[PDB]
């Protein structure tokens, strides 16, 4: 509400004017939790990790319902006070797309949030894990899942797709919404915080963040930088509406809470700054400003 917005904008101005983003961001890095990632580092899981230096903590990792190997590079971020949960995961690999959709099915997720393009900077950031044409569905034979593109709505800053995910073992089918933010720049942060806040509102409006469903699945390439920005802004905005007096929300403390559940969330000072901007813009929109 009004008081939380005022204090947020105030704290932003003070950091910005004093050139403090890099120092604040270094502090967060220094203070952040360290927990073991023993399962991620097992030799049999080397081909399930996109990056050697980005791993889920054992305590918060998502387990596939698999006797063979339950490992996927994905973490449950559980925000107690805000009453929101998110699964943050790396962009699927060629050999982990079946695992990805198994996780979506097992966790009962309604939405998938993608914040990168399959190719960026001339390199593959993520496998093509969803079908691009209605008439060419995908079958994941290892996990017995079928995935059909039903429709897509292409907007200037993002695309929304309706997907149909079918468990071939049981023939149950589910509608999954794919919220694809397609315009994050190859370097730096988006020029429009408002486009990103608007994107977050479209995800919220679909019910994908709601407790009736399993946690939304959020990914970029490593699942920590852009993905961290998305969930940090969402949680901060919720808290700004939930809290009484003082109504103020401390973004650094919220980010440190989130980093208890996955390492490295928010990978640059510029992403920290962008996070504040998206929250500020989002709150103005909510208040009808
Ligand atoms: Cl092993
Ligand atoms: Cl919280
Ligand atoms: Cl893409
Ligand atoms: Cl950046
Ligand atoms: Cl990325
Ligand atoms: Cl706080
Ligand atoms: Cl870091």
């Amino acid at each position: 509400g009004h008081m939380a917005s005022m204090e947020m904008e105030k704290e932003f101005e003070q950091i910005d004017k004093s050139g403090s983003w890099a120092a604040i961001y270094q502090d967060i890095r220094h203070e952040a939790s360290d927990f073991p990632c023993r399962v991620a580092k097992l030799p049999k899981n080397k081909n399930r990790n996109r990056y050697r230096d980005v791993s889920p903590f054992d305590h918060s990792r998502i387990k596939l319902h698999q006797e063979d190997n339950d490992y996927i590079n994905a973490s449950l971020i559980k925000m107690e006070e805000a009453q929101r949960s998110y699964i943050l995961t790396q962009g699927p690999l060629p050999n982990t797309c079946g695992h990805f959709w198994e996780m979506v099915w097992e966790q009962k997720s309604r939405g998938v949030v993608m914040l990168n393009r399959v190719m960026e900077k001339g390199s593959l950031k993520c496998a093509q894990y969803w079908p691009q044409k209605e008439e060419k569905e995908m079958i994941f034979e290892d996990t017995n899942l079928k995935l059909t593109l039903i429709s897509e709505d292409i907007k200037s800053y993002y695309t929304v797709r309706q997907l149909e995910l079918e468990n071939l073992t049981t023939q149950e089918t589910r509608e999954i919404l794919h919220f694809h933010y397609t315009t994050w720049p190859d370097f730096g942060v988006p020029e429009s915080p408002a486009s990103f806040a608007n994107f977050l509102f479209k995800v919220r409006e679909s019910g994908s963040l709601s407790p009736e469903h399993g946690p939304v699945v959020v990914h970029c390439s490593a699942g920590i930088g852009r993905s961290g920005t998305f969930c940090l802004a969402d949680t901060c905005l919720l808290l700004m509406d939930k809290r009484k007096d003082p109504s103020s929300v401390d973004i650094k403390k919220v980010l440190l809470e989130m980093r208890k559940f996955r390492m490295g969330l928010i990978q640059t000072a510029d992403q920290l700054r962008f996070s504040y901007l998206a929250v500020i813009e989002g709150a103005k929109f909510i208040m009808g400003d």
